[PDB]
């Protein structure tokens, strides 16, 4: 996250970290509950070599140094990456993971209500870079950001399509922003009062640059899809 500041316990409760442990273990991506068993995260997250039985998966956590052996962690039990997602391209950039166990909802970890509207006061969060070329930030980072209509986020990125299935968000001068490592984690909107998942983190161009928003996937887009396969 660019522009933003430390969040405090409990304040994005279905905010997760998804890690790989080889030899060493480190953050990857974020992704976001959505329910006992099932977590909400970016396709291109699982670019890399398909390993079998590296990811770990910690939730009602704030700061990664936090984390030790004794920390406990979800594992993964099957990934669903979207049919039609292809690898450096930013259609249906959208995966779900069941977990092998369903987690509890306690104070420090809840689920986020999907969606079924104009918002305002959305927020992204995550432990990705503080500036472009940067590093994975210790706590996890929030900033307020402004939605901007699809003909406006289409206007600044003439060089691609961008679909229905995605919303933007960003301020015209730049600053604010999600970067690499915050992939995969939530953007949320208040509406009656309540937390909705409008979008899953996935690209800019560079990060927090004036007139360039960042590109999410539409969650209210994929709820067919998400209901499909979690049933
Ligand atoms: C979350 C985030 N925010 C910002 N501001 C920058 C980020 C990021 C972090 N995002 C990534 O690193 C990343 C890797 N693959 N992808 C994203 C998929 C992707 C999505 C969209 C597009 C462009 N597009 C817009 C509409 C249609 N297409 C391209 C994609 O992949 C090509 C390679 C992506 C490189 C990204 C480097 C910078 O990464």
């Amino acid at each position: 996250i660019v522009g933003g500041t430390e969040s405090s316990w409990g304040e994005w409760p279905w905010q997760v970290s998804l890690q790989v442990k080889l030899t060493a273990q480190r953050h990857l991506c974020g992704g976001s509950l959505i329910g006992h068993q099932w977590v909400l995260t970016a396709a291109h997250c699982f670019d890399g070599l398909p390993l079998q039985d590296v990811w770990r998966i910690y939730s009602g956590i704030l700061e990664l140094s936090d984390i030790t052996k004794d920390t406990p962690f979800s594992q993964i039990k099957e990934i669903i990456i979207h049919q039609n997602y292809k690898v450096s391209e930013g259609n249906h950039d959208i995966a779900l993971i069941k977990l092998q166990a369903p987690l509890e909802y306690t104070e420090f970890q809840k689920p986020i209500s999907l969606p079924s509207t104009i918002y305002t006061n959305c927020w992204v969060t995550g432990w990705g870079f503080s500036k472009e070329k940067g590093e994975i930030q210790n706590i996890l980072q929030k900033v307020n950001i402004p939605l901007v209509t699809n003909e406006e986020c289409q206007k600044r990125y003439q060089d691609y399509k961008i679909t229905q299935r995605m919303v933007c968000a960003g301020y015209k001068e730049g600053g604010k922003d999600a970067c690499k490592g915050d992939s995969g984690g939530p953007l949320v909107c208040k509406h009656n009062g309540m937390w909705r998942l409008v979008g899953i983190t996935s690209w800019g161009e560079g990060c927090a640059r004036r007139e360039q928003p960042g590109v999410y996937t539409k969650v209210a887009e994929y709820m067919d899809w998400i209901l499909e396969k979690t049933q």
